């Protein structure tokens, strides 16, 4: 059905991205960022999107540049994939937990970008992943997607659980919005 | 489908209300209060109700009497159309964003009226519509409706957005509650 | 020279914007919001932009929708105008007083939208204009324009003064950024 | 160039002044207040004005009378020199440091007098110059001048450095404002 | 044009630095510190300096010794290149954004060294680069450069952004001060 | 007797004002601002001045420009009426109540502009009149008038009473100051 394909090439990065909204949950990501792939594999698995990401970047500097241009790419792919937005639910709201974590995501494929981020992560790094990037990821994805997106933390100690549960609750909500409403 | 109709006159106002719970979203409000029409036009447009309102009132004094009497009629009209309540969900739950605002609405078509209203609207006026009247509209609605309704502000700065996001949220939660569940 | 043009027709509004970055100071704005027109003439007179707005919207409900759609147009007109963005300054920075008022605007034409708004206006209305719409004007303008924009209140009592000083500093920095850098 | 000339004679003082907006840097000031001459020399040197001041007053009493009248004359001759204020930038904004001091100066040759003075000088006397008189010089300069002026201390420990940096940033921004703009 | 060159060899590092004040933005750094190279390309890119750096040091202990010997060299390369300092602006002042961040950077090539540094970086590492070394870099660069330099943070969450914004504003203000004034 | 006339035309207003310092209390104000007319009527009546105002302004936008330009015209009209200021009290000082309110005006015809304004008016509008304009009227009057005016709210709840009592007190002390002293 609905597939979005973007190939962006900056000085800093090389990003190839393919999203099927009406997928079966196929996860095939290789960004050079081990933890970000794991989050994108959740995105596929939990909202049954098919996600094909393939990137190569400044990883020697920071993770910052690659994190960002993948995120911007995914949002542009999301926009092309929704087409003219004919009869989709459009809104989606799901609270998913992971053990002690409990994350709430409400969103709306509005056309006007906004990221409400209320998410305190107590450690500065999960694996090698700078933990400030999760915010940056979602910001960049929202800015090209045109997606109004609030994310709210109700509970959580463990930083791995917190980001995983967020991506779990973002996927299930995103599907809810991409699916077709019997209008 | 399921339709409730109410004529209702007093010394102060004259009010007439036709509501289709199984409509297509035909918004048809002319109350003498431009702002309230707009919110009633979102009730229809998001809940897929057909909403017909016609009214004249003491607007030259206050919007108070007309906002209250319309609200009272709509709840009475909602009550008739629901009729026997045969096999409906009864409960609706929906959080809705409109940019920075984020409003949760939980309801239960119970028979016992309750408004839990937790909404701080920073400005006294949106257009020419007294901002205190958003609480009096849902309070009057609930009173004739036999509805149990909680409205909770989670986020919000701008007044238009907040009120509108409540009406968006409430409409999709009313729809959910009036629909038939494979019981 | 560099001219962006935008027509835009939504259910609510009918907007027609035309902006010349290399103008002479031509203000020709009639939107049906008298206050916004006066501000859009500060934009022209101080940025030496030629500005031509023409709009009709739901003024009877609110100024909100008309405010919003003009802003989204002005921001789009800007992005057509800039085109390739070759050999321009890219960064603006100007602090501007108007009597007791003092407003710092810093901007970067980056292709990534951000609003930093630290402006407490002590009255709900100047003329008939809802004061919350000043923020929504720059927010919506930024959202299509692709502009990183910080606005900073350093001083101000009079609400007319604060908004006017804002459009003065914005305009002069918009100029600094849009002009050619001897590269 | 543009030359202001003002000879004014109270009971208390005999002031003579000649400023040249389009000067070259010609420091020529004797006032009977050695520190103020050191500040007037910085005004000519950093703004590239040709400043000429010659004064006598009740110095045996206080530096007050003489400080005020010189300030009142410099303002007036600034005005006479501007004339019709045709084609000039008009606005000036500059932040100059001196060692640990850092003072920001925004002004506007506006026709309307105003002084915001946010400047804590920790000592009561630099040499023999009463430290309260710095405020009084820019206050009196501003009334006759019709200038809008904000002086903001962002850093500073040493009293000499604070005042001199204030005279440096005043100078450089005043230049900006008197300079022609290609309209 | 104005070129400074420096080879500085210690028991710890071998540092080679050529700087071109009147360049076209030539970036060319390999210091063994990936993030410092990125900040150097930003300096070369935004001041239109040409920046050639080559370094080998204790990167296996710390990044500290390399960080400091490189920046001490760069200050010295700046000082040779500047010469007698004839008819340059001397004062450079610029506030620059990078998304949520906003750093103001006022300086004066005075001959007397000073660093007012008011920057709170919320993480301890960008990439593998100690976040404390940013201050020490600007501190060393100031000591031999004979420069007066204030760096004020007005906003910022993301560390990468904060520092890159510091380097963007440092660059555009150094440009301003080394450029020639029509005197 | 002592008569001051002024015609002043801007791009926003057309103001004509005449004031007789030795009048008999004749009130002749049509300003486009019904509340300020009422305040000038008190100004004549309570100081026995003959006040003639006829104005035309942006009133569709704001009352701002019209309020300011009338204020500035009265001050120039006052300065002229006074001429060479020979044999007159110079200093006035009156405290006038209006019911619960109590204002203390204490002026000085100093040729030196200052306003002390220590008034807290608890509502945003008296009629259609923006309450902020009271300060701005008096600020603008003082700037072109060369008067030293202190306004002290000692008591007051109702805003109509506070502004009217200010104009009462202000008039009785302007009258006192302009009267002659057996010299
Ligand atoms: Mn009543
Ligand atoms: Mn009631
Ligand atoms: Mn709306
Ligand atoms: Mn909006
Ligand atoms: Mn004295
Ligand atoms: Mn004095
Ligand atoms: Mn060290
Ligand atoms: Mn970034
Ligand atoms: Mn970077
Ligand atoms: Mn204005
Ligand atoms: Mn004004
Ligand atoms: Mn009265």
């Amino acid at each position: 059905g609905r597939i979005g394909e973007v190939k962006r090439v900056t000085k800093e990065t090389n990003v190839s991205v393919k999203i099927n909204l009406d997928g079966t949950g196929v996860a095939d990501s290789s960004s050079g960022i081990p933890f970000l792939d794991h989050m994108l594999d959740q995105l596929a698995s939990h909202g049954l999107f098919d996600v094909h990401v393939r990137a190569t970047g400044d990883v020697h500097i920071d993770d910052h540049h690659t994190n960002e241009d993948i995120a911007l790419a995914i949002g542009t792919a999301l926009l092309k994939a929704l087409g003219e937005r004919k009869g989709i639910n459009r809104f989606g709201d799901f609270t998913a937990p992971l053990d002690e974590a409990l994350i709430h995501v409400s969103l709306d494929l509005s056309g006007r970008p906004y990221l409400g981020y209320n998410l305190e992560i107590p450690t500065q790094r999960v694996g090698t992943y700078d933990t400030q990037l999760v915010e940056h990821f979602f910001q960049s994805l929202v800015n090209t997607s045109g997606m109004t997106l609030h994310i709210r933390q109700l509970a959580g100690e463990n930083s791995h659980h917190i980001i995983e549960a967020t991506f779990k609750a973002f996927a299930r909500a995103l599907r809810q919005a991409t699916e077709t409403d019997p209008r």
